[PDB]
RNA sequence: GAUCGAUCGAUCGGCGCCGAUCGAUCGAUC
C-alpha cells in the first residue's frame, strides 16, 4: 500500500504516545494517513477482552464519504467493522446499534450533537478516540464546540469514568480576529483549551522532506485602476436618481426613514439604506385602507427597482457591463410579465426609453472592465509559459462566477480555456444552486487530463474537498481571514505556481498583507508555544476551560413567552388581509400553512405550483403547495407577510417563522 | 437522482442588524 514518511511519522509521534495533540500541517501532506497511522497504533494497543473504539467527525459529505471509503480500503484487511452515519441514511438501524457494534465511525458532528441532545447516546464515554478533520472550526457556537462542550462538562465538575483521545487535523490554528502576537497566544490557548490538546506539534525535523511534497506558492498583489469613462454608470445612476425623486414625492418622508448620511450609486452602503427604506415603507398605518395599499405598492415597486439597479451597477463593476444588462433585461422580463401596472408601465418606459443607449455603451471594446483585461493578459501569459496548467480562479458571487464563465466562453483570445462551474448547494434568490453529484462529477473532470482548464469555483473549493494540484490561484476579489488565505493559497501546491490577487480597490491588498503579517504572527506563536512545558500548559488549558465553562453555564437561559391574542397577516406588497393567527396550521413545527375556505379564494396557484396574491396586480410570492401524505395543503413564508395585532397597530416584521411568537396550533386532518 | 419547507452553524463586507458565500441537520415529495 502507502509507506509512512517521515515527516508523517514525526507529526504523529505525540499523538501515538496518548496525549491530546493537534496536527498542523500545510494542506495536501497526507494528514488522513498520519490520522490512519494514529488509529492503527491506538486499535492495537488495547489488551485482550476489550476493544477501541475510534470516531472521525467529518464536515461534509464529500469528505465524510471520501473518509469512509480510505477507512474502508485501508482497516478491512485487519478485520475491523469500519461505518459511516450521516444526513444520507435512512431512519433505521438507530446508532445505539452502529456505535456499540463498530470499531470506525465516520461521523458528521450535527448527528453526534442531536444524539447526545435528545439523550440516545448516554455519554462520549463510549468512544476512545476522537479525531476531528479539520479542527480550526471549532468556534463560538460550532458542533464541533458543542462536542467539546459536552466532553468538558464530562470531565469538569461530574467526573465520569475514561474519556476519549481528542486529536486535531487543521491546516492553520487561525489566530485571526486577534491584533498583536499576544492576542494570537491567547486565541492559540484558548483554542487548545477548547479542544483539550496539550500538544501543537508540528513538522520542525524533516522540514526539508515537506517541501519536497507541498510547495507554499509565490503571491502576486495587482491592484489595478478603476475605468474613468464609465457612461453605463453615468445613465444607471440618472435612472436611479429618477426613481429616487419620484418615491420621494409620493412618500415626502424618505429623508428620516434610514440614518445613512452619504449614499452613494453603487455601493453596499446604497444596498443597506434601500433595503432599510423598503422594511421601513411597509409599516404605515392611516385610517385608509386603499390609499395606504396604493402608496406601499408604489414605495414597495420603486425600492425594488432600486435595489435591481443598484444590484446591476455592483455587477457592473466586477464584470462586463453586458452581464449588469442582461441581469436588468432579465428582471424587467420577469417583473414585466408577472403584474402590469401605472408605476409599473411608467418604470419599464422610463428604462426602455435608455435601453439602446445601454446596448450602444456596453457593445464597445474601449469600454472594457480594466480588471477583465489584466485577468486576460495574466492568463494569457500564464497559459502561453505552460500551456498544460489548470486555474482555480476563485470568485465571490455566484451572478459573478456566471459573468466570468460568460466571458471566457465569448473571448477570441481565450481560445485555449475550458472553464467549469463550481458552486455551493442550496437554492438562492437568483440561483439555484449545484447538488452533489453535480459537484463531483464537475470536480472529477478538472484535472491535467482534460475536458477542464480553469474551475470557477465560489468559497467552496477552499474548505474540504479535494481537487488536483493546481498552477494558478488567481483570487479575483476575494479575501478573508488568515484562515481562508491559507485554505485558499494550499489550493495550487504544483512545483513553480504562482497565487495572483487582482483587485481595484484600494484596502484589498492592505488586508492581504495584514492576512500574511498574521500567518507569520501565527508561526511565531506556534513556535513560542512549542517551548512551553507540559504542566505549565495544561494548568493554563485547565484555567482557560474553567472560566469558559463558568461563563457558558450561567447565561445559558434565551426563555421567550408565547403569544396568545391573535394578530392579522397582510401582504408585503399590497398589503391585503391574507389570513388571521388562529388560521395558521403548523404540521411538524417545520411545514406552517394556513387552514380556511377564506384563504383559499385569498391567492393563484401559477418544481410545483407556486402561489401568489390573488389581487388585480400584486404577483406577490406567499408561498408554495407542497403534496403531504394525503393533502395538497400550501404553506406559506414569513418573509412576504406582515404581522399586524387587532387591538394594537403595530406592523412589525419578521425574517423566520421562528422570530415570530404566537400560538403554533399542530395540524390536525380531523 | 431531482425538489420543497424548516432549523442550526461558520465566514466576509457595510450601518445588534442588513447583503452575500458556504456547510450541515430535521422533515415530507416526485
Ligand atoms: N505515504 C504516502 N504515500 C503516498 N501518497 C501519500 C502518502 N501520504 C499521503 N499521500 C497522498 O496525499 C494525499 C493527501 O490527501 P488528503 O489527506 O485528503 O489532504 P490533506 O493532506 O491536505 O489533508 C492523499 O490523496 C494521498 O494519496
Ligand atoms: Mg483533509
Ligand atoms: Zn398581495
Amino acid at each position: 500500500p502507502f509507506k509512512p514518511r517521515n515527516y508523517q511519522l514525526e507529526l504523529a509521534l505525540p499523538a501515538m504516545k496518548g496525549k491530546n495533540t493537534i496536527i498542523c500541517a500545510p494542506t495536501g501532506c497526507g494528514k488522513t494517513f498520519v490520522s490512519l497511522l494514529i488509529c492503527e497504533h491506538h486499535l492495537k494497543k488495547f489488551p485482550q477482552g476489550q476493544k477501541g473504539k475510534v470516531v472521525f467527525f467529518a464536515n461534509q459529505i464529500p469528505v465524510y464519504e471520501q473518509q469512509k471509503s480510505v477507512f474502508s480500503k485501508y482497516f478491512e484487511r485487519h478485520g475491523y467493522r469500519v461505518t459511516g452515519i450521516s444526513g444520507a441514511t435512512a431512519e433505521n438501524v438507530p446508532v445505539e446499534q452502529i456505535v456499540e457494534n463498530n470499531d470506525i465511525i465516520i461521523l458528521t458532528p450535527q448527528i453526534l450533537v442531536n444524539n447526545l441532545k435528545k439523550g440516545t447516546i448516554p455519554s462520549l464515554s463510549i468512544f476512545t478516540l476522537m479525531i476531528f478533520d479539520e479542527c480550526h472550526n471549532t468556534s463560538k457556537q460550532h458542533p464541533y464546540n458543542m462536542i467539546m462542550f459536552n466532553y468538558l462538562d464530562q470531565k469538569l465538575g461530574g467526573s465520569s469514568g475514561p474519556l476519549p483521545q481528542v486529536i486535531g487535523l487543521t491546516a492553520s490554528v487561525g489566530v485571526g480576529d486577534a491584533k498583536n502576537t499576544d492576542e494570537a497566544l491567547d486565541y492559540i490557548c484558548k483554542l487548545c483549551a477548547s479542544l483539550d490538546a496539550s500538544v501543537i506539534a508540528t513538522v520542525k525535523h524533516n522540514l526539508e522532506e515537506l517541501e519536497q511534497v507541498v510547495y507554499k506558492p509565490q503571491k502576486f498583489f495587482r491592484k489595478v485602476e478603476s475605468r474613468i469613462s464609465d457612461k453605463f454608470k453615468y445613465i444607471i445612476a440618472q435612472l436611479m436618481r429618477d426613481t429616487e425623486s419620484l418615491a420621494k414625492r409620493i412618500c415626502k418622508d424618505l429623508e428620516n426613514l434610514s440614518q445613512i448620511q452619504n449614499r452613494e450609486f453603487g455601493t453596499q452602503k446604497y444596498e443597506q439604506w434601500i433595503v432599510t427604506v423598503q422594511k421601513a415603507c411597509m409599516v404605515f398605518q392611516m385610517p385608509d385602507k386603499d390609499e395606504e395599499s396604493r402608496i406601499c405598492k408604489a414605495l414597495f415597486l420603486y425600492t425594488s427597482h432600486l435595489r435591481k439597479y443598484n444590484d446591476a451597477l455592483i455587477i457592473s463593476e466586477h464584470a462586463r457591463m453586458k452581464d449588469a444588462l442582461d441581469y436588468l433585461k432579465d428582471f424587467f422580463s420577469n417583473v414585466r410579465a408577472a403584474g402590469f401596472d401605472e408605476i409599473e408601465q411608467d418604470l419599464t418606459q422610463r428604462f426602455e426609453e435608455k435601453l439602446q443607449e445601454l446596448e450602444s455603451v456596453s457593445r464597445d471594446p474601449s469600454n472594457e472592465n480594466p480588471k477583465l483585461e489584466d485577468l486576460c493578459f495574466i492568463l494569457q501569459e500564464e497559459y502561453h509559459l505552460n500551456p498544460e496548467t489548470i486555474t482555480i480562479l476563485f470568485v465571490k458571487t455566484r451572478a459573478l462566477v456566471d459573468a466570468l464563465k460568460n466571458w471566457i466562453e465569448g473571448n477570441p483570445k481565450l481560445s485555449f480555456l475550458k472553464p467549469g462551474i463550481l458552486t455551493g448547494r442550496g437554492k438562492t434568490n437568483q440561483n439555484t444552486g449545484m447538488t452533489l453529484p453535480a459537484q463531483k462529477c464537475i470536480l472529477d473532470a478538472f484535472k491535467a487530463s482534460g475536458d477542464h482548464n480553469i474551475l470557477i469555483a465560489t468559497s467552496v473549493a477552499d474548505e474540504g474537498i479535494d481537487i488536483a494540484q493546481c498552477n494558478l490561484v488567481i483570487l479575483y476579489e476575494y479575501v478573508g481571514n488568515v484562515i481562508k488565505m491559507i485554505q485558499t493559497r494550499g489550493r495550487g501546491r504544483a512545483r513553480g505556481s504562482k497565487c495572483f490577487l487582482l483587485t481595484s480597490n484600494a484596502g484589498v491588498i492592505e488586508k492581504e498583507q495584514i492576512n500574511m503579517y498574521k500567518e507569520k504572527m501565527m508561526n511565531d506563536s506556534i513556535l513560542r508555544l512549542q517551548t512551553w512545558d507540559e504542566a505549565v500548559f495544561r494548568e493554563k488549558i485547565l484555567h482557560i476551560q474553567t472560566h469558559e465553562k463558568f461563563i457558558r453555564d450561567s447565561q445559558e437561559k434565551p426563555k421567550p413567552v408565547p403569544d396568545k391574542e391573535n394578530k392579522k397577516l397582510l401582504c408585503r406588497k399590497c398589503k391585503a388581509l391574507a389570513c388571521y393567527t388562529a388560521d395558521v396550521r403548523v404540521i411538524e413545527e417545520c411545514h406552517y400553512t394556513v387552514l380556511g375556505d377564506a384563504f383559499k379564494e385569498c391567492f393563484v396557484s401559477r418544481k410545483r405550483a407556486k402561489i401568489f396574491c390573488a389581487r388585480q396586480n400584486c404577483s406577490h410570492d406567499w408561498g408554495i403547495h407542497v403534496k403531504y401524505k394525503t393533502f395538497e395543503i400550501p404553506v406559506i413564508k414569513i418573509e412576504s407577510f406582515v404581522v399586524e395585532d387587532i387591538a394594537t397597530g403595530v406592523q412589525t416584521l419578521y425574517s423566520k417563522w421562528k422570530d415570530f411568537h404566537f400560538e403554533k396550533i399542530p395540524f390536525d386532518p380531523a
